[PDB]
């Protein structure tokens, strides 16, 4: 499925090259341009557990996550995966535990050391 391809499939957009963060797009953006620092990034998202279970969906709340892009206000991979889209893009990331909760977790659904898979969708960008 999704997963287990952009883990086989993916690519490694890290600066590291460590494999921690795998990207594939699967809806092409409009135009060239990505986020900047610091902008305002508005995203559509469902994240899955690597035992199947979806943990979080943004699509289920009928509201966009907001939030200020490179500034550790989410996961290291959001923060590196989302300044690669451009608007309109969807893509999935599959994250390595280093680049999202390490050995903490997050309460209630994200084990320890738990690798992630997201589908994300960068719907706008605005700098302040
Ligand atoms: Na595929
Ligand atoms: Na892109």
């Amino acid at each position: 499925g999704a997963p287990a391809t952009v883990t086989e499939q993916g690519e490694d957009i890290t600066s590291k090259k460590d494999r921690g963060v795998l990207k594939i797009v699967k809806r092409v953006g409009n135009g060239e341009e990505t986020p900047m620092i610091g902008d305002k990034v508005y995203v559509h998202y469902k994240g899955k557990l690597s035992n199947g279970k979806k943990f979080d969906s943004s699509h289920d709340r009928n509201e966009p996550f907001v939030f200020s892009l490179g500034k550790g206000q989410v996961i290291k991979a959001w923060d590196i995966g989302v300044a690669t889209m451009k608007k309109g893009e969807i893509c999935h990331l599959l994250c390595k535990p280093e680049y999202a909760y390490g050995s903490a977790g997050s309460l209630p659904k994200i084990p320890s050391n738990a690798t992630l898979f997201f589908e994300i969708e960068l719907l706008d960008f605005k700098g302040e």
